[PDB]
């Protein structure tokens, strides 16, 4: 009756909690991005390689050994991207395996249930452990969204730096338009009084 | 007992991020129409934000001109705005099938619940149960398919950050044009930005 588990027991509106964490994690755009490596530990060596973000070869170092500040900036937006979109791409692969094994698990409590309904205590196990599997999908469900949110915040934060580049402002008003909170829409938000 | 669902697990994984990295430089697919999401909301937040006219029109007056330079960014600079932007969009439509997973997990745990409490009160309603365990069946399968989407949005965002990077990290790379164009269209096969390819136009110590 009433399961349980250590975690939480034409329209599709986005979810209000949805909006929370991108907005918060959009409210300081250029932060660390959170790990997923206790909780959606890497499969292998080679997703291990391929997860990473990849580094400049050294045969193009060799070629190369004031937008420089710029250059660095955009590389780190970049690196950010890609490393938010292995982290959801750690966790989609979590989910996968999880949302398999509740498969078979369902598969398996619909055969004991149909073998004569008595056997209950053993389908209703099986169903305590499909019923975190769920909880477990859920709270990955959000891990997502943190991850695209960070992604898209990186992305934005590289933009500016881009759009500011070439044109002649002090430091500190760029500075200011670059780390300035976003709340999606528009690239700087609109700081109206720039001057 | 016959639960059905109408349409090398790590294996599977590695091929999608594969396939989309054969081509780094790709417009992304759509997730509108399997993960349709609504909202004045979501709309500002699903789109990749544009450049306000004020702030446009501010860079613009603060951005001198005349001959001299002469060699205008402006080629590289679309292409790691180009990048920048399929980044974002490969990342909001991930968030869109997120959405719809947490929605669909939800569901599923009220499901599971539901067919419990059967089984548990009077299991004589098997068929009752069976009816709502074929439910959560297909609401799995519907998990796994949504995990396989996001991969390849993830690998698509990845492709389009590591397109960025290749040119931004040959603009001063004292190289020939041809040599160039040959490593930024190259297939990406993640560990360096140009493995794979680097060798066939410059050798190692």
């Amino acid at each position: 009756h009433s399961l349980t588990t250590l975690g939480v027991e034409p329209s599709f509106p986005l979810h209000e909690s949805i909006l929370k964490v991108v907005e918060e994690e959009w409210q300081q755009i250029d932060r660390q991005l959170p790990s997923v490596a206790c909780r959606y530990p890497v499969s292998s060596i080679e997703a291990a390689r391929i997860l990473s973000v990849p580094k400049v070869d050294d045969e193009i170092l060799g070629f190369i050994s004031s937008t420089e500040s710029c250059d660095k900036h955009l590389d780190l937006a970049l690196c950010r991207s890609y490393e938010a979109a292995a982290s959801a791409l750690q966790i989609a692969a979590h989910t996968a395996f999880v949302a398999k094994s509740l498969q078979a698990d369902i598969s398996q409590a619909a055969q004991i249930i149909n073998s004569d309904p008595s056997d209950a205590q053993q389908a209703l196990r099986i169903l305590n452990r499909t019923y975190d599997a769920a909880s477990y999908l859920c709270d990955a469900a959000f891990d997502e969204v943190r991850m695209s949110a960070c992604a898209m915040g990186s992305s934005t934060m590289g933009r500016r730096y881009l759009w500011l580049k070439d044109c002649k402002i002090s430091p500190a008003s760029k500075n200011k338009l670059t780390v300035a909170p976003f709340k999606g829409g528009t690239l700087f938000g609109g700081e109206v009084h720039k001057v």
